[PDB]
């Protein structure tokens, strides 16, 4: 268990797209951002690594390691300071994704938390929930996949703290994504991403599925809300990896060639819920899938549950 790394209140991330459709990356700005947000991505990667190790069994030390890291960032007020804006709101997006990773790790490991760790971490996760939610009160902040990703941290915080108010908030974010699906299966704000339209439909599906999967921890079946809409979106994504012609036509751009990876592992859960599970076999075959922003090993969590049994 390495020492908990510094948890600064402040973030200074750098946007890295060159075009209006946020579809072409400036590699210089991407390298700059990677360096600027390295502490945040490293924190996420490690707490997820520790949570995955805990889930293997006979490794409570790993679970406690995640809690030591989370408690250290809670006590330093990590990410609750200045979201510095350079060329866009990348700092806010990083706080959304890192809150999600931290909240997922806490949800997975909290059975081992001490009394002080529970109070420290839950207060911090609720403060991050309020701060990230307040970002979305400005209607100029378009509620695309970033909004659904914000729901990951809010939902994990809601389940871990058994907070019915935060649960209602997260349900609203999930349902906003479901309600945004058009009859043809598209999410218009993701379809506007030109060569990355398929990528962003995949990336928008990921937090929606993860939220519904966390709702199962409270016995709820969120897939019954507008039942079938999420399937239309998920099926478009699976179809698009086989044949991008629909995404090509509807986005106006030939899709970037890519294989499912990382957050695409929402399919590991969703194939267990879909009325047509085998349509997702080709995506499943690209696994296993790991993503710290979604709690770690999605392939294993879909089989063993998000929260390991103590
Ligand atoms: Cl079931």
């Amino acid at each position: 268990c390495p020492a908990p790394p510094p948890g600064s209140p402040d973030i200074r991330a750098i946007g890295y797209y060159t075009d209006a459709a946020r579809s072409v990356i400036d590699p210089r700005l991407k390298t700059q951002n990677d360096a600027a947000v390295k502490p945040l991505n490293a924190f996420a990667a490690h707490v997820a690594k520790f949570a995955d190790a805990y889930a293997k069994g006979a490794d409570e030390a790993a679970g406690r390691c995640a809690l030591t890291w989370l408690d250290a960032w809670a006590r330093s007020g990590a990410m609750l300071g200045r979201m510095a804006h350079v060329n866009n709101d990348q700092s806010d997006y990083m706080r959304q994704w890192t809150h999600g990773a931290a909240a997922m790790a806490y949800l997975r490991t909290q059975a081992l938390a001490s009394e002080q760790q529970r109070t420290d971490i839950e207060t911090w996760l609720k403060r991050l929930s309020a701060a990230n939610l307040a970002y979305w009160d400005n209607p100029k902040h378009k509620r695309n996949n970033h909004y659904y990703w914000t729901g990951v941290g809010i939902m994990a915080t809601a389940v871990a703290t058994r907070d019915d108010t935060l649960l209602n908030t997260a349900q609203g974010i999930y349902r906003a994504g479901i309600d945004a699906i058009e009859p043809d299966g598209r999410l218009p704000m993701e379809m506007a991403r030109k060569r990355l339209a398929l990528h962003y439909h995949d990336y928008a599906t990921a937090p929606l599925v993860l939220m519904a999967e966390m709702a199962r921890l409270q016995g709820e079946d969120w897939y019954t809300y507008r039942q079938g809409a999420l399937e239309r979106l998920a099926a478009r994504v699976a179809d698009g990896y086989r044949d991008p012609s629909w995404f090509n036509t509807q986005s106006g751009a030939v899709q970037e060639t890519a294989t499912p990876k990382a957050s695409s592992g929402w399919v590991e859960f969703y194939r267990l819920r879909s009325p047509d599970p085998m349509r997702f076999d080709a995506m499943h075959a690209a696994g296993p899938f790991q993503d710290p922003r979604m709690g770690g090993n999605l392939t294993l969590m879909a089989q063993e549950g998000i929260v390991p049994l103590p």
